[PDB]
DNA sequence: GGGGGAAGGATTC
DNA sequence: CACGGAATCCTTCCCCC
């Protein structure tokens, strides 16, 4: 099996770039600004100028003005970046029709048919690139090899504007080289959780006891890291379906309120409810995030599909039992649907 | 004991 | 000072054959 594995860079900034020449050169930060005051928010990303000074999606906003007072912000504007992304999602299809787009700006491609070897994957990246450059004039990176994993461990180390293939020979060393927090699906949680176990590379999981490693970090992600190590991890590119449609904000000031708390959650569900599009729901959670930044949810699964009317009624149940049962004022307030029919 | 959900949370990107 | 959108996974609990 041979995978080729995209993603765009600086995504978000690029599209206003490309929108916008006059930017180019310049350091761009694309932000989500919360209104809770001014310039308070975080960054959703920004160019790799930018990113030379530590500016990068994540951290607070006034951090980076901080950092960089005349650096270009620019608000975010996902509908934008989605049909930007939507088009040269479509170029992509014409390599493969076996393709996972697993985010806004990454697709992963089982080439196998289309190409013979490694030198011809790396001739249908090139290919891949310049159509996309010639295109959209969006510059993105390439990774090639045996499986998914690989193939984005191959596109994070030729970022940006690179195309890198790692061969069996390649995945045998990195297996025992790369950093194993540097593998996808392993954040800086179960990382830490790896090195209490002394765990520092992927081959490492080959010498703990299974139970033991089930143990520190679950079933799911042990066996995950194992079969990478064992060079025998193989899972399929398949399309990805959508589970969940929902939306959340941020609200000016905390508050325990419900009449203070209504117009924010209602405004969620009627944007929830336009993605939704022609989605029945069956399922809705309200979720909160308090001051202390903790996230706290409560949700009900109906018999069948939930109406707008009925979502607004459910929501403002299920936000009542929260406040009932959390003591802290809620700073962000949202809705989820999903189990659709 | 174990199937089949569901609910609430945690981690990752 | 820290947005937003979603997937996947883990634990807990409940109904009941
Ligand atoms: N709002 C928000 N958006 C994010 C966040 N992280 C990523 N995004 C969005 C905007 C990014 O441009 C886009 C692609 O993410 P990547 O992980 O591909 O980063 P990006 O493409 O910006 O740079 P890259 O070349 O991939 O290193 O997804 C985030 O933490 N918050
Ligand atoms: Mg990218
Ligand atoms: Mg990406
Ligand atoms: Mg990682
Ligand atoms: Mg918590």
């Amino acid at each position: 099996m041979i995978v080729l594995f995209v993603d765009f860079d600086y995504f978000y900034a690029q599209v206003e770039e490309v929108l916008n020449p006059s930017l180019k050169g310049k350091p761009v930060v694309v932000c989500v600004f919360s209104g809770r005051f001014e310039d308070s928010g975080a960054v959703a990303t920004a160019n790799y100028e930018a990113r030379k000074f530590g500016v990068k999606a994540g951290i607070p906003i006034v951090e980076a003005k901080k950092i960089l007072p005349n650096a270009v912000y620019l608000p975010m504007r996902k509908e934008v970046y989605q049909q930007v992304s939507s088009r040269i999602m479509n170029l992509l299809r014409e390599y493969s029709e076996k393709i996972e787009i697993a985010s806004i700006d990454e697709a992963y491609l089982d080439i196998s048919d289309k190409v013979r070897d490694y030198r011809e994957a790396y001739n249908l990246g090139l290919e891949i690139k310049n159509k996309i450059l010639e295109k959209e004039k969006i510059t993105v990176t390439v990774g090639i090899s045996k499986n998914k994993v690989f193939a984005k461990i191959a596109a994070d180390m030729a970022k940006p504007n690179g195309i890198k293939v790692i061969d069996d020979e390649e995945v045998k060393r990195l297996i025992r080289e790369l950093d194993i927090a540097d593998v996808p699906g392993i954040g800086n949680i179960t990382a830490e959780k790896l090195k209490k176990l002394g765990i520092n590379k992927l081959v490492d999981t080959l010498s703990i006891e299974f139970d033991k490693l089930k143990g520190m970090i679950g079933e799911a992600k042990a066996k995950y890291l194992i079969s990478l190590a064992r060079d025998e991890y193989n899972e399929p590119i398949r399309t990805r379906v959508r589970k969940s449609i929902g939306r959340i904000v941020t609200m000016k000031r905390n508050s325990r309120n419900l009449e203070e708390i209504k117009p924010y959650l209602f405004r969620a569900i009627e944007e929830s409810y336009y993605k939704l599009d022609k989605r029945i729901p069956k399922a809705i959670h309200v979720v909160a995030v308090t001051e202390d930044l903790d996230i706290v949810s409560r949700g009900r699964t109906f018999p069948h599909g939930i109406s707008k009317e009925t979502a607004y009624s459910e929501s403002v149940k299920l936000l009542q039992k929260i406040l009932e049962e959390d003591e802290r004022k809620i700073r962000r307030i949202g809705v989820r649907f999903s189990k659709f029919i």
